[PDB]
């Protein structure tokens, strides 16, 4: 009952109220049958100048009357001819309700489809897609901008973007809507390559929009960089923008951004460039603009719950079990030091000149030099204290009573925690002190080789008592890290039975 190929035909509703229900149409069911009878798309779609219309048996919608005749004459005509041939067929001319069906045809499994970097690269890498306007580059086969001089579309070198950047839910001006744009360009090419029997893309509705079909697409794990002329190192500045006089100026040190490293770890460009490839400050000025619906630069970069912001995406990262043990327990400090991981001094510039705009009109190559400098000048990772310098096992028995004191495997766990982190660079860079990792459990005191006892703040005598403090911390981390043994229900694996 789940289908991804449903079309609810309701085109004449634009001309006025419909007398009868819209007509449900299974496109994949129809192309399969048409193929089997030796026909193709041309059975139902006309073309004009080598471009196939996506409309049924027409190039324009001229009137309600004309449209009704096109549907009835052509839809029913085929059904009738198949009937007298004694073949499987659809509703006959007199079965009004069988097409004009008030009850839904099937359920919809339809899913949107898009290019992650793997799929985009599988297209870039295809021999079947030939270079355009270049000895090697493939880009012009798919990407365009409108050239006002020639009054036509041309490949705009290094101005390639997702189709969504210029094609919307509805056709604005002579830019078609996204669905028309994609259905036209994508499927047309797929059908051409299919003729050469070189590997190609889907033509069936289900082939693109069915979750089952999507799961089957070959994925490439190591995907080459998609180079469109973007910086390796970006310099993000508190851009005020022309509007709002006086306008807000920045108050922090500037931020250098390793754009190249982030590409390698992200799954596309759009994740961050959510409207179009450009700066962020084009819309998210310090004060915000109408074009950002007044979302300010600060929000764009710090929004804790958005995948688009520095802090937000990093926040999803720390929800990994290897991180979540500590990160589901600790509270951010918002200390100057932590802010300083991103906001750093620029070489040769003072604070007064940066939030004066001294950097705003520098050439891309020059700001890259400045940014790369800021990136390389960041101190080397201090790592963690030598684990041999902390107790290997601590006895937790301050409140022993019903059980024996816990013999806590202190050093072994810390070692596992560092192992679990591995070469994660987000962990390496933001864990700025030798004892930062220690604070994942020893919270609310400075990073140190010698943190105070929990009892110094808990249940001695807001805050939990000492037993609650232990249980919540121990059991909590194990749940978040998916630690199987010990089980939280195993009441003796952390503190052995009284006597017995
Ligand atoms: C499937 C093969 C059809 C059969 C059998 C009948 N109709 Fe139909 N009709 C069909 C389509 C694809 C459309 C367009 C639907 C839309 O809303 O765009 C139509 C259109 C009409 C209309 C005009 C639109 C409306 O007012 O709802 C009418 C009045 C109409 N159809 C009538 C009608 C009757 C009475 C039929 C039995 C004699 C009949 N239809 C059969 C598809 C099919
Ligand atoms: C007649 C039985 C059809 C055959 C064979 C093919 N298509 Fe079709 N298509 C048909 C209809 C009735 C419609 C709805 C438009 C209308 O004027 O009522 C369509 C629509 C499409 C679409 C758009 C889908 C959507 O956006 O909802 C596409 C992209 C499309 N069709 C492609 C297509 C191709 C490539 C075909 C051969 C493989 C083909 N169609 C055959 C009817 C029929
Ligand atoms: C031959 C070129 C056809 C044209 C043009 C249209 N249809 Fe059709 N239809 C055709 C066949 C051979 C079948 C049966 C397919 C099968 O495998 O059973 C059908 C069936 C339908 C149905 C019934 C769907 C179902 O519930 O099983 C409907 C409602 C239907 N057809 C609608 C329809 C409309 C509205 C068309 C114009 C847009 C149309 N069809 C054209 C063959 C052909
Ligand atoms: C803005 C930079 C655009 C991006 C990114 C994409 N498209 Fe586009 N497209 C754009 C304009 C200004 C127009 C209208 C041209 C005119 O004559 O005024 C278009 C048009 C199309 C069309 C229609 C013409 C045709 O090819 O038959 C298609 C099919 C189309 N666009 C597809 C398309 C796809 C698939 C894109 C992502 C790969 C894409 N466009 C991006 C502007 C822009
Ligand atoms: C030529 C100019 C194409 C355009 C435009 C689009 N696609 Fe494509 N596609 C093309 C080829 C040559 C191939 C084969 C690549 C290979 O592996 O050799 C493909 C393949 C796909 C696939 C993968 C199918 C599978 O793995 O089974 C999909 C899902 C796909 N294509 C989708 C797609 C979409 C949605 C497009 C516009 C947004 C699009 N393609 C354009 C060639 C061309
Ligand atoms: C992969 C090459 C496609 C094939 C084959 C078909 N569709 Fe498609 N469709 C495709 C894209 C890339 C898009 C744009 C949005 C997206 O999914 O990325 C669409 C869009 C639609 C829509 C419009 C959804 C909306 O937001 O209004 C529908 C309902 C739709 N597509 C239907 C459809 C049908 C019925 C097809 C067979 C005729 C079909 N599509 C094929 C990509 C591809
Ligand atoms: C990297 C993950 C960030 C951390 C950690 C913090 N900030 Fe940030 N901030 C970041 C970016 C990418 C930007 C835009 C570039 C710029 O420097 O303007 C910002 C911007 C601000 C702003 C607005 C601009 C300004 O007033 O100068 C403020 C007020 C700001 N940042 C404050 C701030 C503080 C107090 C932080 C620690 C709690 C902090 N930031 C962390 C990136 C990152
Ligand atoms: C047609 C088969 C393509 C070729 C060849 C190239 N691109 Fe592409 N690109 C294509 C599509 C359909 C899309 C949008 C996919 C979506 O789901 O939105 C794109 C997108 C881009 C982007 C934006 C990345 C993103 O986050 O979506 C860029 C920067 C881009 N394309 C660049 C690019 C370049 C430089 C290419 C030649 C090396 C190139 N593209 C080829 C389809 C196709
Ligand atoms: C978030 C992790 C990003 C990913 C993934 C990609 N980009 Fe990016 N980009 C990002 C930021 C924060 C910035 C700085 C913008 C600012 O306001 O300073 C950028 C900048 C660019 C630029 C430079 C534009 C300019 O300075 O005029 C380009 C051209 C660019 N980005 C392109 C791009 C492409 C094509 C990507 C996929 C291959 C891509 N970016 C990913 C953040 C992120
Ligand atoms: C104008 C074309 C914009 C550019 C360039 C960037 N953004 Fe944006 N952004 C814009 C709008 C219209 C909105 C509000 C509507 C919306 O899409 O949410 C936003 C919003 C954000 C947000 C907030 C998300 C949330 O959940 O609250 C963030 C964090 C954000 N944008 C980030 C961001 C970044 C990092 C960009 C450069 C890569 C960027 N934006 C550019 C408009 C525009
Ligand atoms: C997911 C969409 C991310 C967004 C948006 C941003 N970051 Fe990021 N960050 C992310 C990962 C998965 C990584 C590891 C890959 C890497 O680039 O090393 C990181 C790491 C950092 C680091 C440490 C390493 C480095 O590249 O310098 C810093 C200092 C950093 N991130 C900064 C940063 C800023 C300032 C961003 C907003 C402009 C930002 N990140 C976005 C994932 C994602
Ligand atoms: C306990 C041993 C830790 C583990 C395991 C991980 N992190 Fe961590 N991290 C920890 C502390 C005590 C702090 C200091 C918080 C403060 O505000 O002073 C941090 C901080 C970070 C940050 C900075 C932003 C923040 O969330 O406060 C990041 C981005 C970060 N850590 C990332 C991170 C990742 C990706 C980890 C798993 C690979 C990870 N951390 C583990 C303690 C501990
Ligand atoms: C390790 C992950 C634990 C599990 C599982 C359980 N407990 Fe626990 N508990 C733990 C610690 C580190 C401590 C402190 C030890 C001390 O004596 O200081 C405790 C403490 C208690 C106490 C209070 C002390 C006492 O009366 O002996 C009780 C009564 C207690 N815990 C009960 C208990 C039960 C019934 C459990 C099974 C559900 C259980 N704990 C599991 C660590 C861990
Ligand atoms: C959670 C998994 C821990 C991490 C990460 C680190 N330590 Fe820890 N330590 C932890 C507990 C539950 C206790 C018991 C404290 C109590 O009050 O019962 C301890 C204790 C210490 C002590 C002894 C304190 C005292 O008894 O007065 C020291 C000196 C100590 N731990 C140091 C330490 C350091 C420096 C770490 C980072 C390398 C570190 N711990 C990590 C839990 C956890």
């Amino acid at each position: 009952e789940k289908r991804a190929d449903l079309i609810e035909i309701g085109a004449m509703e634009r001309f006025g109220k419909l007398d009868l229900p819209k007509v449900a149409f299974r496109h994949d069911q129809h192309t399969t049958a048409v193929t089997g009878m030796g026909k193709d798309c041309a059975a139902c779609h006309k073309s004009k100048d080598g471009k196939m219309s996506l409309k049924f048996m027409r190039l324009d919608d001229n009137s309600a009357a004309e449209l009704k005749e096109i549907y009835h004459a052509n839809c029913i005509g085929c059904h009738t001819d198949l009937a007298k041939a004694g073949k499987k067929t659809g509703p006959q001319d007199g079965e009004c309700r069988s097409c004009h069906n008030p009850k839904p045809s099937a359920a919809s499994s339809w899913k949107e489809i898009g290019f992650d970097k793997s799929l985009h690269y599988r297209h870039v890498a295809s021999k079947a897609i030939k270079p355009v306007g270049d000895p090697q580059k493939n880009c012009g086969a798919c990407h365009h901008v409108y050239d006002e001089a020639s009054k036509k579309l041309v490949w705009g070198k290094n101005k390639e973007d997702s189709c969504r950047a210029c094609h919307g839910e509805k056709p604005v001006d002579k830019r078609p809507a996204l669905d028309t744009a994609a259905h036209t360009a994508c499927i047309s090419c797929h059908m051409d390559v299919a003729k050469t029997k070189a590997e190609t893309g889907p033509v069936n509705c289900a082939g693109c929009h069915a979750p089952e079909a999507q799961a089957k697409f070959k994925v490439v794990r190591e995907v080459p960089r998609l180079d469109r002329g973007q910086p390796d190192a970006a310099l993000i500045l508190p851009v005020p923008g022309k509007d709002a006089p006086r306008e807000m100026k920045g108050t922090m040190k500037p931020v250098a951004f390793d754009h190249k490293a982030h590409e390698a770890k992200a799954n596309d460009c759009r994740t961050c460039h959510h409207v179009r490839i450009d700066t962020c400050t084009a819309c998210h000025t310090v004060n915000g603009t109408a074009d950002s619906k007044f979302v300010q630069l600060e929000k764009a970069m710090h929004q804790p719950d958005s995948m688009r912001s520095c802090v937000g995406c990093h926040n999803t990262r720390v929800q990994q079990p290897t991180c979540a043990g500590c990160h589901g327990f600790i509270k951010p400090t918002k200390s100057d030091a932590q802010c300083g991981v991103c906001h750093v001094a620029a070489p040769g510039f003072d604070a007064k000149q940066v939030e004066a705009g001294a950097l705003l009109n520098l050439k891309a190559e020059q700001r890259s030099q400045v940014a790369a400098s800021m990136l390389s000048a960041r101190p080397q990772p201090k790592g963690t204290f030598d684990l041999n310098d902390i107790p290997e096992k601590v006895v937790i028995g301050s409140i022993a009573k019903e059980y024996q004191p816990s013999e806590f495997p202190h050093r072994k766990i810390v070692k596992t925690l560092i192992a679990g982190i591995g070469e994660d660079k987000l962990a390496a860079t933001f864990h700025i002190e030798k004892g930062t990792l220690c604070q994942g459990c020893h919270h609310n005191s400075p990073a140190s080789l010698t943190p105070p006892k929990c009892a110094s703040c808990h249940g001695k005598p807001d805050r939990p008592g000492l037993k609650a403090a232990y249980h919540q911390q121990c059991m909590g981390c194990h749940d978040r890290m998916k630690i199987e043994k010990p089980a939280n229900t195993a009441c003796v694996d952390c503190h052995k039975e009284r006597a017995k």
